[PDB]
């Protein structure tokens, strides 16, 4: 018997819905799928659909009806999806598919990807004021999972994350950024599962490790929530008492791990927080040393960027918190993974499905305290055959780090699939995510992207639903 949705959440939700009702309805993004055993035949189907869609009868059919009909075809080896708001975009996109040409709304491949997708759970640097709000108001499944995490977090820390999502006046801090991005991560992944997708493996960075543990079957939703709540509040409370000589900055520098080993001989107190990309590393330490290594970087033409925090996670400054984190996590129950795990806590090494559990109290201490081996995990995934990396986040920050490691590992055409992004319609974005999973042959029931038909006008007069 968990807490319910707070009264203030409901209040904020009613105001938000009026805000939504009084806005101009935008044309939805529809996925149009064509496929064939042969790419040559796929291109002809795309040309035939474009022709019919140019005809008066095609023009008279809604995109949603056309796409619902396409979704009931057999789905062949060679695939394409044209994402469209109207008949113009669709016909344009289909002509590109027919012509073998690239367009920004078009995905087309000769055959499925060989290995299943890696779900990427990062989070840092992805937050913004209204993250998750639009999809909450507009997707029943997304909203159900948000509320499930909101009840658990309510019960664990005593406040409502859903109030933060719904109230535009409020913005996120070191604590609430983590628990709220977690909630968005859980809800995005369960929405994806709802339409048939699943992770082949998971990889986490810093914040996202708790969600990655849930989706890998290493911890119940309750214990994953305990993992992100204890981490988050200790970090925010600890960092707020940091002043003067106790302050520790974090910064991004264009140095590799090997460069760092040599550059750090001038900086005794600097530590590595995150190995982000082959030539991007996040360091932490006392402000004067951080300022000097930044100065050193910019003098060598390398770029460098100070983050906004008075404390540095994944350094020794976390040693005061570990005792309390240990106490708060007593009772969690680590379970055997149900998909692969690239563990950026354990130096980037792989854990097979059915392996021994890894997510014990010591795992969360080690993760908070020690470096995040993100680029090593990604490289390990590339080297064992993975090419599709799907990021669950309000903004696709980590995907840019993945691109750097995949290109550097020789993979020059990875499938980098984002989810949400500020200033992209959150329902469009999720359509596009699931349309890509389909093109590459990953698990996804494209039929579930369209509501159940309730009448013959929900179909179009094309195969497989031609009217007798
Ligand atoms: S944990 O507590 O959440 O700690 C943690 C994890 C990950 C972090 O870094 C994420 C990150 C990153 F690795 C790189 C960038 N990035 C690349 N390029 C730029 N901008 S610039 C100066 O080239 O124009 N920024 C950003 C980012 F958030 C940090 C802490
Ligand atoms: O939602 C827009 C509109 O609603 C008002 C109340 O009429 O404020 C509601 O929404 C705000 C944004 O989330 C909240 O901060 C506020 O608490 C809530 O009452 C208007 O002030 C606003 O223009
Ligand atoms: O501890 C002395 C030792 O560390 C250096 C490294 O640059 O400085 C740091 O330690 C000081 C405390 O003694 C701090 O005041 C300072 O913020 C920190 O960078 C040198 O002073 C020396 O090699
Ligand atoms: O501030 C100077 C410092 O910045 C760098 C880039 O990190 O250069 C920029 O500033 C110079 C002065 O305006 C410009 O001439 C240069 O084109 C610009 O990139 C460093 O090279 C320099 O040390
Ligand atoms: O102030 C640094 C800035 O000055 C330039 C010349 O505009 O370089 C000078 O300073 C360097 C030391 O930082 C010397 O190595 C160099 O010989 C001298 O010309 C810029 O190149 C630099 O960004
Ligand atoms: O080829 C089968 C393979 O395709 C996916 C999507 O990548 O599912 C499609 O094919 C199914 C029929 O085999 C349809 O039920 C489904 O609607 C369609 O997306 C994968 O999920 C499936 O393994």
């Amino acid at each position: 018997e968990l807490p319910g949705v707070t009264e203030e959440a409901l209040r904020l939700k009613e105001a938000a819905l009026e805000e939504l009702a009084a806005q101009e309805v935008t044309a939805p993004l529809v996925p149009l799928a064509v496929s064939a055993f042969l790419t040559s035949r796929k291109k002809a189907a795309a040309a035939e659909l474009a022709d019919w869609m140019q005809s008066p009868e095609g023009q008279a059919s809604s995109l949603e009806s056309i796409g619902r009909s396409l979704s009931r075809r057999n789905h062949g080896r060679s695939r394409a999806v044209v994402l469209a708001h109207d008949h113009d975009e669709a016909i344009k996109g289909l002509r590109a598919v027919a012509a073998g040409k690239q367009a920004p709304n078009v995905f087309s491949v000769d055959g499925p990807v060989t290995t299943g997708p890696v779900w990427v759970l990062a989070g840092f640097g992805a937050q913004h004021r209204k993250m998750g709000k639009s999809l909450y108001l507009r997707n029943e499944v997304f909203a159900a999972w948000i509320e499930k995490v909101d009840a658990l977090v309510q019960d664990e820390l005593g406040y409502s994350v859903l109030e933060l999502i719904l109230d535009d006046a409020q913005d996120y801090g070191i604590e609430t950024t983590q628990v709220t991005i977690f909630a968005i991560q859980i809800a995005l992944g369960e929405l994806l599962r709802h339409h048939g997708a699943k992770p082949a493996a998971v990889i986490g960075q810093s914040l996202g490790e708790a969600a990655s543990a849930y989706f890998a079957g290493g911890l119940s939703l309750r214990d994953a929530t305990r993992a992100i709540c204890s981490r988050s509040h200790l970090m925010g409370e600890g960092e707020a008492m940091l002043f003067g000589e106790y302050i520790r900055l974090m910064a991004l520098v264009e140095y590799s791990a090997d460069e760092i080993r040599e550059v750090f001989s001038d900086f005794p107190d600097l530590e590595v927080c995150v190995y982000a990309a082959p030539t991007q590393t996040v360091i932490g330490g006392p402000p004067e040393q951080v300022d000097a290594i930044l100065a050193r970087a910019e003098a060598e033409g390398k770029f460098a960027r100070k983050f906004a925090t008075k404390g540095a996670s994944h350094t020794s400054q976390m040693d005061p918190l570990l005792g309390e984190l240990t106490a708060e996590l007593q009772g969690i129950k680590p379970t055997s993974p149900t998909c692969g795990i690239f563990s950026t806590v354990h130096e980037g090494r792989y854990i097979k499905p059915g392996g021994e559990p890894i997510h014990d109290v010591e795992y969360w201490k080690k993760g908070l305290r020690h470096s995040v081996y993100f680029t090593h995990g990604i490289r390990n995934a590339v080297d064992s055959g993975h090419t599709t990396f799907l990021e669950l986040a309000p903004n696709p920050v980590a995907l840019m780090q993945v691109a750097l490691t995949t290109a550097d590992a020789g993979l020059h055409d990875a499938q980098l699939i984002p989810t949400l992004a500020r200033k992209q319609d959150e329902v469009s974005s999720m359509v596009s995510t699931m349309a890509q999973l389909y093109v590459y042959g990953h698990d996804l029931d494209i039929r579930t992207l369209f509501s159940r038909a309730s009448g013959p006008q929900d179909y179009a007069n094309i195969p497989p639903t031609r009217f007798k």
